[PDB]
């Protein structure tokens, strides 16, 4: 009886680089980008983030109040432990995906 035609999908968003960690299932419209997931998570309450505009599209600079500093970046991953090959405005997760934001240093 539930919708199985995927007009609405659900994507788990997780951030484990912070204490306390964040993990929530976020429902969004089909075809949503990662950025749409971040927007929804913020709208629902209990999540925040910031981006910076660029010629390559929005770049994720801060997650849950923690801004990336020198030689750090917020990395985007899908299951299993696989970094995305597109940014937040271009990657469109599949229904049931888990997107992780991970603070990585080089
Ligand atoms: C080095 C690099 C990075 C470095 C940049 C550090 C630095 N240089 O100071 C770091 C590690 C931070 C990085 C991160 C990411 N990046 Co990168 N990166 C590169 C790379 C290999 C070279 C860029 C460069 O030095 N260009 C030369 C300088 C002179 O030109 P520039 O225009 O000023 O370059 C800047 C931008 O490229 C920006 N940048 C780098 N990556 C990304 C990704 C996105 C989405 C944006 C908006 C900007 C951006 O940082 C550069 C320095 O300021 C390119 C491949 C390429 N195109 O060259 C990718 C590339 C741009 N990155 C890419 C990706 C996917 C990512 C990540 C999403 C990976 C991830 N899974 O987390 C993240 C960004 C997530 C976020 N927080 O928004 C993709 C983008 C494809 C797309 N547009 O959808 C590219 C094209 C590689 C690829 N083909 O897979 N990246
Ligand atoms: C960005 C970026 C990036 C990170 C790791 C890698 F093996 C290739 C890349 F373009
Ligand atoms: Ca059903």
């Amino acid at each position: 009886d539930h919708m199985q035609t995927q007009e609405i999908i659900s994507v788990t968003l997780q951030v484990l680089s912070l204490l306390p960690p964040y993990r929530q299932s976020i429902s969004v419209l089909a075809g949503s980008t990662v950025e749409d997931v971040l927007k929804k998570a913020h709208e629902l309450g209990g999540f925040t983030y910031e981006t910076q505009a660029s010629l390559s599209g929005p770049y994720l600079t801060s997650v849950m109040g923690k801004a990336a500093g020198e030689r750090e970046f917020w990395q985007l991953l899908r299951d299993p432990n696989t970094p995305l090959l597109q940014g937040i405005a271009d990657y469109r997760p599949k229904d049931g995906e888990t997107i992780e934001l991970r603070l990585v240093s080089w």
